[PDB]
DNA sequence: CATTTTTATACTTTTTTTACACCCCGCCCG
DNA sequence: CGGGCGGGGTGTAAAAAAAGTATAAAAATG
């Protein structure tokens, strides 16, 4: 999941703030000091995205996105510290897919990095797990085994705030004014029926609850 | 081969410069003065990319973007007359592709669309359930062999079902992103367009089992 | 004229109400 | 003595009442 990003850059200042929004945004960071080195390693480790430093004091940039572009359509993104309009034409048109002048800040760099990648990319959603029991939060979605299990907005409600509180007891008047609302944080009949529903249609023995386990007088804990 | 690009954009004088710039450099160019009017054309001309200034008063522009993004992946590049990082930031992850800050030079903008057309140079996913067979990026549905016509909304409601397939969207988003932000009050909109949709692609629109409700919460497309 | 919005009514699900069983314990009762 | 007799807090199963949904059809929109 992690995307590959090479970094082409020989000043420490630079690289510190390309190392910082990078990272801020779950990327991993290949290093090169120079052009040369920034060519072998574009090969042998296959980045997802260059950034490139138009700065380089050992050679020109622009020809090394020109060798660059004769084997590979890797995403570059190109820096500068000019403003020369003339520089952002030649290096779009060797093959560059963007271009920042200074100053650029840490959000638009990351935005733009999110634009370069997205085009060579779907990620399923997170699920919750127990028993055989399955729970896709976003998508509001239960199965247990190979069927779907039909729960309503309250039992959904419950399921989640439990979910997220795992293996911590939870005050009856707490589950009543995350599920219900202030309204009835003392209406303590309600939630018996429904941990009732919750563990009639999830569990292997309502009888005897694994999961959805209550502590007598104060209220109730989830487990797993 | 002859680029065709699309210019929304209300202002007269960019309009006619931007024409006759983009043509000078052989491209075919169709111009919106509206948002509504905009999305139109780019749902019958088909453009290769998009120019969209984000100082359209008649709306908002990463409305647009995101309407637009629900079915068609054409290059958007974003003219600007605020400098703001988090008005770029927004523009980006709404779905564009590039954006400048006005005033720009023209050799600049022609560069990047350039880039941007060069690289978006392989067929459309089709999304397949029961008989029906949608291409999203064509706007066509077919059912069997025949083709089903649906209505601008009963589309845009498809495409954000199947874009969030297998998940129950709310009430208030379905609305917020088909009908728009004032309008999240009206679900039984809602409820009748599903009806349509039920109706012209379900085998049974009684009992449907592609396009399920989830009673007190909102839809859901499934397959 | 195609399409969207308003209007009206029959329908299904879900929440809530209402009823009564339980089970581990303690101590009032043969 | 030492077993039935109750009372918190709790679990199931029905009902009645709210809430939310499906569909047709007419009026408005541009």
């Amino acid at each position: 999941a992690m995307a590959n990003v090479l970094i082409v850059e020989d000043e420490q200042a630079i690289r510190r703030f390309l190392r910082t929004a990078l990272e801020g945004d779950g990327m991993r960071v290949f290093e090169a000091e120079t052009l040369q080195r920034g060519l072998l390693e574009a090969a042998t480790r296959k980045p997802d995205l260059i950034i490139l430093d138009l700065g380089l004091p050992d050679g020109d940039g622009i020809e090394f996105i020109r060798d660059l572009r004769q084997w590979s359509a890797v995403p570059v993104i190109v820096l500068s510290a000019r403003s020369e309009e003339s520089d952002k034409i030649a290096a779009l048109d060797a093959g560059a897919d963007d271009y920042l002048s200074k100053p650029f800040g840490i959000g638009e760099l990351q935005a733009r990095l999110r634009v370069a990648l997205r085009r060579h990319s779907t990620a399923p959603d997170p699920l919750v797990k127990f028993s055989d029991v399955t729970v896709d939060l976003a998508a509001r979605v239960i199965h247990r085994g190979e069927e779907e299990v039909h729960l309503t907005p309250i039992e959904f409600r419950l399921l989640a705030v439990l979910l997220n509180n795992a293996g911590k007891v939870l005050t009856q008047r707490q589950l009543l004014n995350q599920v219900w609302g202030p309204n009835a944080v003392e209406h303590s009949h309600y939630l018996r029926i429904y941990m009732g529903h919750l563990r009639q249609k999830l569990e292997q023995d309502p009888a005897r609850p694994r999961h959805f386990i209550t502590a007598t007088g104060i209220g109730y804990r989830f487990m797993l």
